[PDB]
């Protein structure tokens, strides 16, 4: 009904070699076949972080901040962004709990510091914990920004975290995930990549 289809082989694989599995091709491939609705990337950008000596590479995705809730992740310090920073394009991030670790070791309270993200600076407004969540923790440094204040910016090299595609109504769903896994394997050489069927009604993330 809703099919994703994620890089890797186990839910949470983001690690560098799982991130360039799924491509643009491969989406515009998926777009035109005669079973898809409809199919939509989840799209990462990978810049660098930099705090003081601390020069990292990155995923940073810009999401609209009921996110975390669909996710299942809480905060363990300060909180997700509120409507003036998603309308005002605030430059202003989101740490996961690996980022916090590696640019923060130290500190004990990492609110209202300032890193560079890429080449734009950003306050910091809380941290995410990830281990309780879907997927548990990302096996990469993962930083969330505001959607409007990304759209437009060209950050760094793109890569999709997941492709979501919408099944026409009334085909057989289960076949219509036979075909895209087909498409996919044969696309690839192999199945780098793997998928998760559901009811449109369920598909709250």
């Amino acid at each position: 009904n809703t099919i994703d289809v994620y890089p890797g082989k186990d839910f949470g694989d983001d690690d560098p070699q799982y991130q360039q599995a799924l491509k643009y091709d491969d989406l515009i491939a998926i777009q035109k076949q005669p079973w898809v609705a409809s199919a939509t990337p989840a799209v990462s950008q990978n810049l660098r972080l930099r705090y003081n000596n601390v020069d990292v590479a990155a995923s940073a995705n810009g999401v609209s901040g009921d996110y975390f809730n669909v996710y299942g992740m809480t905060f363990s310090e300060g909180n997700t962004f509120n409507q003036e920073q998603l309308n005002g394009r605030a430059q202003v991030v989101v740490l996961d709990s690996n980022t916090r670790r590696q640019l923060f070791p130290h500190k004990a309270d990492v609110v209202g510091e300032v890193i560079l993200v890429g080449n734009m600076p950003a306050r910091v407004i809380g941290v995410a914990e990830e281990k309780q969540s879907m997927f548990g923790s990302s096996k990469v440094l993962r930083v969330w920004l505001p959607y409007s204040t990304m759209s437009g910016r060209v950050m760094g090299q793109s890569w999709l975290n997941s492709i979501t595609v919408r099944v026409k109504e009334g085909f057989d769903s289960a076949e219509a995930e036979q075909q895209l896994t087909r498409l996919l394997s044969l696309r690839h050489g192999k199945k780098d990549f793997f998928t998760w069927n559901m009811d449109l009604e369920h598909h709250h993330h």
